[PDB]
């Protein structure tokens, strides 16, 4: 419903009042899914990217930066991580996908692959989320935590309900995403709680 | 007033008395600004780049390096930080922006923007500001702290009462700054106090 | 038997159960061999990459991963180690050949040679082995050790009874391999066990 | 009377005794100064590159180098001290300038400008010096301190009774020199002491 | 009497057997002397390069390595020391020349000056030695100390009775060296003792 392209959300402080919800009419639940986003943050600390609970489940899916150099997601309550090169503080692309056949997960750190791990084969993402970006969840929409707000810049968020192959991921990479159909940074439905700011992405 | 350019103000040594008041008729407050200046230190302690106070009010503006990588804005005593990758020693062109109205500061260094951070929406910056070069001032025009002077070069220090876009800093980056409307390197109203040289910038 | 071109063998978790056991038709004790195969994983912990032991005999033929820049052969027990210069974490390409008349392992790291180092001369490496990715054996086909479980993705392996000159390892590392007679990943009879998944190879 | 162009001194170990005298006739007190030269060590502890000491006054003009990266001055007892980045070991090219008026003191290392200091603006440097290369002196040509001594090569020294614009200094680093009145070292007037040999420059 | 060219020593373990004795014509006590080779090792601990004992003399002409980054010639006993930046592990090219007229010692690292360091002037090298590759002596021709063993290769080693200009070091570096009248890689009279392989070199 807004159409995001050439801005960011800017969670400019810590806090556990700042975030924004992200609405899609997911009804049925996820099989596969690739979500890419862009973010810079000069936090050391942990904070979550991503994350989204369903009604009694907590860390359903869930994009989570534990340190410097590593990456986790989160199905159902279970993890894997991988790490990368990384500078710091430095803006960075990144993109997962995961595949329930599989259980494959893989995450993509500025068009590089990172190793891919394996969780949850067979498990089937529980539908009706709520998502949230800006606050770690720990209930269905709220319960944040200040020592896991994510205080920086997100934009050209992206999820498809499907696993993009190298090349595609790529194209979000450099800028021009392929359709995506569960969230859409270019039509993008969501609701601003406390201080977040929209400003022009200046950093790509 | 004085045409500076090609020029900077050395503080060639460790003092609570040398410093340069830079002086503009700022008789109404300020909303947004954008200031830029190229520095050269070696210091590793920290250091007032740039003071602003006004009558009652301490660290009404003022930008002050912490430590190697990391940069602060003050506004109404209020404080910011941002991170960023920098050799040392070396020189540095930095450019801060505030706007009131989403409170959100933007440092750039060397042309590359920092992460933004947010702080005091609303406010108003005082007018008949006090402006001090080479020393931190915790009185209106004085009260200066040897521990936080500033010992090295600065040059090209522009002042506007906006907020600039980013082609704008990189124009100052490069040497070719929009005019500036508070304070102009080009036309400077100033007072030397104690040990302070003008020569020629050799190091850009 | 299959084709894996293009595709890697990816050990999504670590475990003491998922393991790929790779079967060669040459039946004859080894007196000259060299191993080629790729490997990418985030692990920091020992692990092994290619495990061969023989009926009774343990570590008969052994590439193990003590820790980041140092690879290690062992040869019927006996083991030699050589270091190398790597980012972690990294794609990898690794050669590694023996020869029993001189005894000399050679191992060669993204088509780099490491120093070479001596073991077992005029030993004969026993034939009719179980040949294990993704564990290290300790018996004949199993005792395996989670602590030792290799944990992310390897493609490309070839294995041949002679001493590889330096220009076929480079055609190995650059993708275009001679044709190899004990292990070929082009016609490559193996089996899976456990949780091990046949992906594209995306990292090189 | 000596051409040492393409020459160095060497002084091959540490000594309290093994030094270079360098004679001019300078009667006049200087007010400005320029002193170039190129020096290889691979000492760790400090060392005096440079040692100008009169009648009654010890660290009349010394150029001396207290630990990797930092580089003094000396101005009548008086000291600055400016940082650089620098590989260790590596030969160095070395220009330092002072100009009495101002107080300036300009280091430039491999043609790069460090960071301006000053001191003893509106002094005068004494004249009738006892010069040293390869001892720090303490008294008026002797008192020498073997944990100051400079161990490795010097060559390419000039000295000018002015303070030189970056461009004659960047001709000087690319080994195209002005013509030196004070010291100049293809018309160099020197007393070798102890053991120090002179070579052919190798390194630069 | 053998013709080395693109093969090299390979010293496959630790131990205090492997070694090999080189054979020269020389009677005469040396006044100059360079010696080139090159080698490559992964060992971090001290290690021997080139030992030449005498009757009674431990440590004539010893060229040693003492840790990563540093390398020590021995005349008659006496030591010296220079520092380089060097990788490791790494392949690396050494020369060192002697001149007894005036005690330079000379290291040239991968075609690189180090500092020139001085000893034992106006000394002789005895003449009637025992060189030996892979242990270092402390007898004529044994004595052998398991930590101070070689494990690497070793290649393209020359020596001449005479001081080699830059030029002719860096002919030797590039693969082209001058022919050499007291040990020649091309024409050379030696001893293999233990485990020692020759094999191609293959890391140049
Ligand atoms: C998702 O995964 C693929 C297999 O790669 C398909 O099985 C697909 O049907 C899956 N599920 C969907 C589209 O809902
Ligand atoms: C400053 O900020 C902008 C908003 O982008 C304007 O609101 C501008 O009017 C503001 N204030 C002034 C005095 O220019
Ligand atoms: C192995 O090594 C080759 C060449 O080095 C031959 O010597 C070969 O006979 C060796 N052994 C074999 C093939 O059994
Ligand atoms: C010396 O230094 C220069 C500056 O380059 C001038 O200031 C000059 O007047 C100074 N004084 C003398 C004696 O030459
Ligand atoms: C080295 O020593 C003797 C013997 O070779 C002379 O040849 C001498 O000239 C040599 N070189 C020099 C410069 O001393
Ligand atoms: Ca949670
Ligand atoms: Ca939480
Ligand atoms: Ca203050
Ligand atoms: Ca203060
Ligand atoms: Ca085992
Ligand atoms: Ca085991
Ligand atoms: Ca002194
Ligand atoms: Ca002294
Ligand atoms: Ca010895
Ligand atoms: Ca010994």
């Amino acid at each position: 419903h807004t159409d995001l392209s050439g801005k960011v959300f800017v969670f400019p402080r810590e806090s556990v009042t700042d975030h924004v919800n992200l609405i899609t009419p997911l009804e049925k639940p996820l099989q596969n899914f690739t979500l890419c986003f862009r973010a810079y943050s000069d936090l050391s600390r942990a904070y979550s990217l991503f994350s989204y609970n369903t009604q009694g489940r907590d860390n359903e899916l869930l994009v989570y930066k534990e340190r410097v150099g590593e990456y986790s997601l989160y199905i159902g309550r279970h993890k894997v991580t991988s790490k990368v090169i990384e500078k710091f503080p430095a803006p960075v692309h990144i993109c997962v996908s995961w595949e329930s056949s599989s259980g494959i997960a893989e995450f993509w750190i500025n068009g590089t692959p990172l190793v891919k791990k394996g969780l949850r084969q067979g498990y089937f993402v529980e539908a009706q989320p709520k998502i949230v970006l800006g606050q770690e969840q720990d209930s269905y929409g709220g319960k944040f935590d200040r020592s896991q707000s994510f205080v920086g810049e997100i934009g050209d968020l992206y999820m498809w309900d499907s696993v993009l192959p190298p090349e595609n991921i790529l194209s979000a990479y450099q800028g021009t995403p392929l359709p995506a159909n569960i969230l859409d940074w270019q039509a993008l439905n969501y609701e601003i709680r406390g201080y977040v700011i929209i400003k022009p992405l200046v950093w790509v």
